[PDB]
């Protein structure tokens, strides 16, 4: 077959019911995640090829970067609640991995302030029980699929993208293959 279990994707022997249609996991500490976002724009190219009536979800994980990793998961919850994901994703990636100017929760906060979210607004969100449940959701979704590595994408709670089995000579061909795989799995 052109798409084979175990080649462009793997199948969860323990399928997750009620799961989001397209579910991505990342960490701001994760080097391939940095590429996926800034160089490859995976999420965006997947969205462009998906049918529609299909929603895309992206969650942060705790297992990298210890205490700061958990802060970043809460901050991503703040980003989701306020709907400012597209304004903070790149400066969070560069603050953690490029400039190394993110070393504390106050530094994460600065990224939001500089992106124009108001102090008042960020701190209220940060402390809100809407953000608490949102952090819980990120953890539960990761827990549901035994997640030990990122970047990771899961379709319909039963298939997991496997980028290691796609060509990487050409960044653009890699992305189309990844996106076309998501679409194929979507239609499956």
């Amino acid at each position: 077959a052109q798409y084979e279990d175990g080649k462009q994707y793997t199948t969860l022997e323990k399928p997750v019911a009620g799961a989001p249609q397209v579910l991505e996991f990342f960490s701001f500490f994760c080097p391939h995640c940095y590429q996926f976002e800034e160089v490859l724009h995976i999420s965006d190219n997947v969205k462009k090829k998906l049918p529609e009536g299909v929603k895309m979800t992206k969650y942060h994980v705790n297992f990298m970067g210890g205490d700061l990793g958990k802060d970043l998961t809460q901050a991503w919850a703040v980003a989701m609640a306020l709907g400012v994901e597209d304004k903070v994703t790149v400066p969070l990636f560069e603050g953690v991995q490029k400039t190394q100017t993110i070393r504390s929760a106050s530094d994460i906060r600065d990224v939001f302030i500089n992106a124009g979210i108001k102090g008042e607004e960020y701190d209220a969100a940060w402390n809100s029980f809407v953000v608490k449940s949102l952090v819980a959701q990120q953890e539960k979704a990761a827990a549901d699929v035994q997640l030990r590595g990122v970047p990771a994408m899961f379709v319909n709670g039963k298939y997991q993208l496997n980028p290691q089995g796609m060509d990487t000579s050409n960044m653009d061909v890699f992305v189309q293959q990844y996106a076309d795989t998501v679409k194929y799995l979507s239609e499956k």
